[PDB]
């Protein structure tokens, strides 16, 4: 896998609008990862029980867990694809501290474009969300590679 210096550009020109509202678009992004795959909801003992979106609008936990989930990923989408670093902590802690299967990386990478399209319509076009997709695709390959080092299938 590999983006061209104008598509990580893309990446990065998209990427610095959400850190204009990290919070609101980290909301956006869980709350529409778990009304298509609920079942991602059920690893967050904290707020596991939150129903409806007005429940998961109003959750401190659920905004707090976003800012983190954009916060991380926002530093490794800066290194440009040299995030080695970066990624073998949060690869390690999905794998054994939190078990989160790679099709959930997927899941949340899904809600990850639907959210900037919805949100930026007008500058996170089909070249933009192409370089996106290769660049989380990138991520979570290289997360795999780390689970499969550690032996976990997730
Ligand atoms: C994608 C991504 C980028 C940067 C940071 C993170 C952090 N994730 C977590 C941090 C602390 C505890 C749990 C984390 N992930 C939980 C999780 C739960 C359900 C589904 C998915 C998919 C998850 O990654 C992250 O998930
Ligand atoms: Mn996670």
């Amino acid at each position: 896998m590999v983006l061209s210096e104008g598509e990580w550009q893309l990446v990065l020109h998209v990427w610095a609008k959400v850190e204009a509202d990290v919070a609101g678009h980290g909301q956006d992004i869980l709350i529409r990862l778990f009304k298509s795959h609920p079942e991602t909801l059920e690893k967050f003992d904290r707020f596991k029980h939150l129903k409806t979106e007005a429940e998961m609008k109003a959750s401190e936990d659920l905004k707090k867990h976003g800012v983190t989930v954009l916060t991380g990923l926002g530093a490794i989408l800066k290194k440009k694809g040299h995030h080695e670093a970066e990624l073998k902590p949060l690869a390690q802690s999905h794998a054994t501290k939190h078990k989160i299967p790679i099709k959930y990386l997927e899941f949340i990478s899904e809600a990850i474009i639907h959210v900037l399209h919805s949100r930026h319509p007008g500058d996170f076009g089909a070249d933009a969300q192409g370089a996106m997709n290769k660049a989380l695709e990138l991520f979570r390959k290289d997360i795999a590679a780390k689970y499969k080092e550690l032996g976990y299938q997730g």
